[PDB]
């Protein structure tokens, strides 16, 4: 039942949304992070400095040896381990266990956060991505096959401890409000979507719509930030910097490097823009809009002052609407028809005199042009 999945996220501040899972024969309980940027489930399986705890894959006696090794690369870090199967169920989630290819991680490069309170890593994007190649079977792909779990998952992620829920196999209405708006998967690999305008504080960023998606644009719950192709985070920086030349940041700020500060209850919200992402729609000549607040972008870093961290960054590998993007919202992973849905949260941020929102249908020509390709 759904509301059983209700609030099954937790995490800290910037360091991830982890959902509990249990694998192996008996149960061995572990956090995992939840990243629709990868199609890759993976657990610590040795010792670790930020490890509190491990799979034991010599306790397990439903634990399979598949006798490959395995590496997985990211943005961020690396791990690299060993291929098996075992058990796998989710607590609050779906009522059902399935064999699944699980990577016991043997060691790790920069991938384990310390103090972040998950163990391992869900990718839940589709068998294209997966290393080492698509035949290993990810595991959303398995608990559809082996289950009635429906072809679809909801991300609703709560920022500013953090916390929120996964909903496996469905939509809880209970949890957004408005309507939801779907943009088409562009190919199943990664959730890539098509970015198809831009807007600062209602300006028309004026860029070829082609630079927003180059080389590819995607939905990334395993990425902080608001990630953008250099073109575009520089005329995006530009327009936020003139928004709040009234006060004066380090060009470090910028860059993610260092952070601003302000006596606690006075950050000046209104000095920085919304940004509006408008997404390709469902029908022809449809894109609806999605507009984040500063407050999602502007990330407090945790002395009676208010800290923050700018949470846009440059990318060379595409678009990537990290948390930044998906905490204002109730994210639809529809596998089934191939699209995502958006709908504002029942747990936005906020803006006293500014809204988080969702909006269409607004009419955009030759949306074709915007794929990169
Ligand atoms: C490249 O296009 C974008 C796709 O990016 C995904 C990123 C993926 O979501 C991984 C998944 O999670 C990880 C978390 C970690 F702590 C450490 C990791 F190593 C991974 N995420 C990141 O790489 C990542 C994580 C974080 C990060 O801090 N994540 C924490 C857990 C977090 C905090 C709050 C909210 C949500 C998440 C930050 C970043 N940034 C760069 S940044 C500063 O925001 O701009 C990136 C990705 O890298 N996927 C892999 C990939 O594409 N690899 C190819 C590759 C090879 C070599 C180099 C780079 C890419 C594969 C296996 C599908």
């Amino acid at each position: 039942s759904f509301v059983e999945m209700v609030d099954n996220l937790r995490g800290k501040s910037g360091q991830g949304y982890y959902v509990e899972m249990t694998v192996g024969s008996p149960p061995q309980t572990l956090n995992i992070l939840v990243d629709t940027g990868s199609s890759n489930f993976a657990v610590g399986a040795a010792p670790h400095p930020f490890l509190h705890r491990y799979y034991q894959r010599q306790l397990s006696s439903t634990y399979r040896d598949l006798r490959k090794g395995v590496y997985v690369p990211y943005t961020q870090g690396k791990w690299e381990g060993e291929l098996g199967t075992d058990l796998v169920s989710i607590p609050h989630g779906p009522n059902v266990t399935v064999r699944a290819n699980i990577a016991a991680i043997t060691e790790s490069d920069k991938f384990f956060i310390n103090g972040s309170n998950w163990e391992g890593i869900l990718g839940l994007a589709y068998a294209e991505i997966a290393r080492p190649d698509d035949s290993l079977e990810p595991f959303f792909d398995s608990l559809v096959k082996q289950t009635h779990v429906p072809n679809l998952f909801s991300l609703q992620l709560c920022g500013a401890s953090v916390g929120g829920s996964m909903i496996i196999g469905g939509i809880d209405h209970s949890l957004y409000t408005g309507s939801l708006w779907y943009t088409p998967i562009r190919r199943e690999w990664y959730y890539e979507v098509i970015i198809v305008r831009v807007e600062i504080n209602g300006q028309d960023l004026k860029m070829d719509c082609k630079e927003y998606n180059y080389d590819k644009s995607i939905v990334d719950s395993g990425t902080t930030n608001l990630r953008l192709p250099k073109k575009v985070f520089e005329a995006a920086v530009k327009s936020i910097k003139a928004a709040s030349s009234t006060e004066k940041f380090p060009d470090g700020f910028w860059l993610g490097e260092q952070l601003v500060c302000w006596q606690a209850g006075t950050t000046p919200w209104n000095i920085f823009p919304v940004i509006s992402l408008y997404l390709m729609g469902e029908v022809t000549n449809q894109s609806f809009r999605i507009t984040i607040l500063p407050q999602q972008y502007l990330r407090p870093v945790e002395s009676q002052d208010d800290c923050y961290k700018f949470a846009i960054s440059q990318s060379s590998t595409g678009t990537v609407m990290g948390a930044v993007i998906m905490e204002g919202f109730y994210v639809v992973f529809d596998r089934a028809r191939k699209r995502i849905g958006f709908a504002v949260s029942a747990c936005h941020v906020h803006d006293e005199f500014r809204t988080a929102a969702v909006e269409g249908p607004f009419v955009t020509l030759d949306m074709e042009d915007c794929g990169y390709n």
